């Protein structure tokens, strides 16, 4: 039973994040729990202050005429509770809700240990007859309180774009209101258990650099490399299948290359050292012990500055 | 309370994708959330649009009849909310909900990292006393927003098969419409994270080829080995028990010979070089160093070939 | 509102599959969903067809008494809607429902890789003052489309015992009914991941009969049995703990020796060369390169006979 | 509208179990599906045979007071479905259900591979004015049919303490009853899965006694000692976190111990045998190999008999 | 229809926690049943003891005017069913309900395996036109059976702070209270499981102090560290990824190192007994064997204190 206007009525919203959690990385989802603030004009219960009852009469949901507001990009229907519903005289009415639903953001996992997000909250609303735009009320928008949790995310800001995008939707307009969280990752526990022990790893492996022997060369550089692929696998698991490439896919598949090349080494100074020709042998070998950690801290740089730094 | 017809009454029926998600290639079902639109002529309720009301009259879904839409491939009943009821003057009903149902279709693991797939959609009706035809209305069928996800995945078109199929169904006639999405997979984060490392790893186990050592022959070609078992079971684990051969189920087990052969290379230039016939030793070792990548870059044509070239 | 018999009312029922999925070897459970077909003669609400309205009428399930239906083997209360209820003129009811539960059948996992199942779903029915007896009706019982899944499982046929069994459960017979799903396991993705990788690792293991070297027949028969227990674990895991033997427990654990035996004589084939008696080292050893296989492929005979050939 | 009573209304209670599944030894809970059967004097609906209807009067839930009878050990609000109510004529009622809740009852891992076990099941049931005092009907407590499952465990009696425990909870005095389901383990795919393979490996260890070469002996020992950490996992992890010891977590810790100084042997074996003193060396080594397995042999039955035996 | 006042009604809050389980250190959440207990005066529903009826009157919930206490840090929607409504003549209101929620409290992973807790539950009320501040009842609060489990967690106190926070939240001001569970790990299975055999593996690695060969120092410092990871990886895992470090994260780390440099030793003494100057070989091995033990132990000491201590 829709409030008959005399042009496209304007929906008021605002959004008071209370609770923020389980942002899953390889499904690209996270967990909201906040208020949903909703308010319009419907003078047609308009009431009287002084002939009747009190300052602002409270209904039940199912007597108001109230705006059907779906969230955009969300697993299953919204998951709220209404929390009052007080209408002002003017025929205003002033909705509050306490949903949680699980949102689907996508993540830019391009410089993943080192990378911020931008999460999106969505919320649309199909017309009738009576064309509804939504907007933002920037009071009850205030929303994320200074207890939001988003374990391992620092998170820098809650705000919206006031301006609502009006679409054109199987002959009935929509709008769409673009609520926006953004977080940067805490990068950190991602050096002690992964960063470090990786780089650790890589440079026993080229220890065989100062050594003669095959067999305790390949029981080094090669016991090295299954390490890495355990590293390989620990952090391609917690990250979903980028269509493109990551900064510690980069950096942790530049690093086979100073395996294999470090494998080549060892291998050639023995088929050069049983072809008795030492003279080149440990020639190469003095020289590998500079050329990796320098073509690799080289490499680094033009790896690293390659994502970072553009 | 079913709408008095003349002949079989015609239900017309579209999807717009909404959201796509956690496509489960183990479980074989994907979650989709999304706009149904039903509608059809209940003469019934028309009504005289001049003697009373409006253009078009807002209904309860309490009120009107309304058909049973089941989805035939879904785990639990579908989850729907409902988003609009409009009946025209000629007595023709305009539905609309927005579901969130996960859906049971398979895939077809035969080429797995490179591997498109087609997923369905089915939506029965069945009949009462006045038969049910489904068919497809393509304006509400356009479905699928400009931000549908499916993380890993490139979305290539949501259409569906206009002529429904109608079944006999224990003494009812139900009417069932297939509706499309197809896909094709975004391999890539296959290569760096498996298919590479699992090749160079490979590679490494036959450089013993280049050497004499035993001691260093197997912590060599056995080293690798384990590594293998390490991919092998990690890619087998993101993957359900195919009653067929995978690509990489494949290649990932013709590898396994290659480092059985390659152990019993090793094995031979030692029984063999113990008995004081070095004359053969290194000239099998010699060899081995083409045979071996030769066979297999044979083989991986051969074995390639054999599953997209056919 | 029970019917007034004159005596022990029958109920016939029948069961659609629709769906079949998730079976869950480690629970011993699995999730269908079909249609569920009763009914029953209520000389009580039979109605004139010339007299008033049509062939057929339409019931709410509160109108009518409908018999409480439950599932024996069930994890939670079934998950029904209703379909459509019709009731013949002679008093006649046609109930149909369309139901979802997981149900809680036992797997016998005695030739695990390659066994054969049979699924079950029981039904009873507690009596009031007129008995109750359910039976079947093999026309909805035909239940199973030529859609039915199960992933890795082969469907052999879903019928269903006639005869019900009525019990006396707290001074009130009840009776059930025995709906059977006879599958068969799709064993084959067991054989190129399991089966054969775990039997190649055990061949390289005795390759260390044609070796001297204990630093290599150690780094040798060793390094496997590391491999083995990946696979037992593997398969451990995917396994409930059966209070008897598995054919691959059996096999998996009749390997185990082969590699205690296999390094026992690595080990005597060096406090025996070390006794300068090689003598009887090249001796032994010379013989474990037969004895070995032998004794395998002679108790695997043994073993696979004493499991499937009788 | 309780029954109005002279003295404290007693409530006659009884469990059928039906189905007994999912004993998850992690969470230390088990899901149950039964029969609650309950019963009191309610004069005040007593109802002339003769004079009316039948023997015995069948109530809806909504229309007799009933009592609240709560299950005290639940994740969730239990799950039932009604099953029957019958008055009979001097005001004695007859109730039935067929719940399914999942029980949170504590298990006593202490003999781990080789334990019994003791599971509970509650129902409180709090008093208004006249005061409920539970008691057990042991007609309708036979509960447990001659097909109740549960996975690895023999079930060996489900029996119950007809005396309640009547607390004092919030000034009102509730009654609890104990329903006992006395079951034990399967222990067995222990044995041919973690047992024995557990000890394969640890023989094989300090077979590295009859051995010389260093590098054939930690190449020995060392490379079993990672196999006892893939059993240390694969055990410690269906096994919640006991802040007592379990027998299995002896015995796999004691092993740790075995391979500890088994290393140290063979260490010294050789600074002791690089300084020229093979005078000891191989009176050590020669020691070890009875030591040892004697040692472990008595710790084991001192260990076994520390934990059953007392 | 709320309760008219004269001044800011007080709403009597308390719970018993029946039950608690499944604290999860990933998701830092967990799952509590307990009784909620409320009380106001109502004066409206004041009722002449002697006029009518008896001592206190029963109602449903839909009757009385009743507070909604939503709960601030919950993942959905509680989840209670109501257990009794009593009003008192002087228009008191005894509510009594006994919900399951899973709860949001973060944890602090500082200490790690040696950590205490402070779970919170919080428990908010908007108010209306009469304002709603919440308060404590203490003899409804002493919830916390002596029966309460926590897998692996000693409990220590349920409280709560008597002072409410009264809001301003979207022009209404709210009334929150803080329930406090306080909780102390139970380490010890961390250290047979864990830290023991963490530390085994960091002794074996230096036991290539007493030795020579590179062959068998490699073999031995190197099969090690893998080791290591396997723990390393064994812990992150069940482990959130803090943004800070934890004690074994520490010391897990602070291992890595004593492989570093223990790898680098071995390696010197090689490029340093190959240049034939083992005269500093086996003096630089012969201090390591004490340096090592040292600096650790000085270094847990020096880490120890610095979390514990400080
Ligand atoms: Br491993």
């Amino acid at each position: 039973p829709p409030p008959i206007a005399d042009e496209p009525l304007t929906v008021n919203t605002g959004i008071y994040l209370i609770e923020c959690y389980s942002l899953d990385d390889k499904a690209e989802t996270f967990k909201v729990n906040a208020f949903l603030s909703l308010s319009w004009k419907d003078r047609r219960l308009a009431f009287d202050p002084v002939r009747s009852g009190v300052r602002v009469k409270t209904y039940e949901p199912e007597a108001i005429w109230i705006p059907e507001i779906r969230f955009v990009n969300v697993e299953n229907a919204r998951d709220a509770d209404v929390v009052d519903i007080s209408v002002s005289p003017d025929g205003t009415v002033q909705y509050l809700e306490r949903f949680s639903a699980r949102v689907l953001s996508p993540l830019d996992f391009r410089r993943y240990p080192f990378d911020s997000q931008t999460l999106h909250i969505y919320l649309i609303v199909r017309s009738v007859d009576t064309r509804n735009i939504v907007l933002a009320v920037d009071l009850e928008k205030v929303g994320k309180n200074d207890d939001v949790f988003l374990t391992g995310w620092d998170i820098e800001s809650f705000t919206a774009v006031v301006k609502p995008a009006n679409f054109a939707l199987e002959d009935r307009l929509e709008s769409k209101l673009d609520y926006q969280l953004r977080i940067s990752r805490q990068y950190f526990s991602y050096i002690p258990n992964i960063i470090l022990p990786m780089l650790f790893i890589l440079f026993i492996s080229w220890t065989a650099f100062w050594s003669t022997s095959y067999e305790a060369n390949v029981t080094l550089v090669v016991s090295t490399l299954i390490a890495h692929i355990a590293f390989n696998i620990l952090v391609e698991t917690n990250l979903p299948k980028t269509p493109y490439m990551t900064y510690t896919g980069a950096i942790i598949f530049m690093i086979y290359l100073f395996y294999f090349v470090a494998v080549i080494e060892v291998t050639v100074q023995h088929y050069l050292k049983v072809e008795s020709q030492p003279a080149r042998a440990a020639s190469i070998t003095r020289a590998s012990r500079i050329a990796f950690p320098v073509v690799f801290l080289l490499a680094n740089i033009i790896l690293a500055f390659l994502f970072f730094g553009f």
